């Protein structure tokens, strides 16, 4: 893909930025 794919390796390292917390997240 292009755009598409980018946004999932970019979404990485936003979890990285949260301490591992679903909950914050949800």
């Amino acid at each position: 893909g292009r755009f598409k794919r980018f946004r999932k390796k970019f979404k990485k390292l936003f979890k990285k930025l949260s301490p591992v917390i679903p909950l914050l997240h949800l």
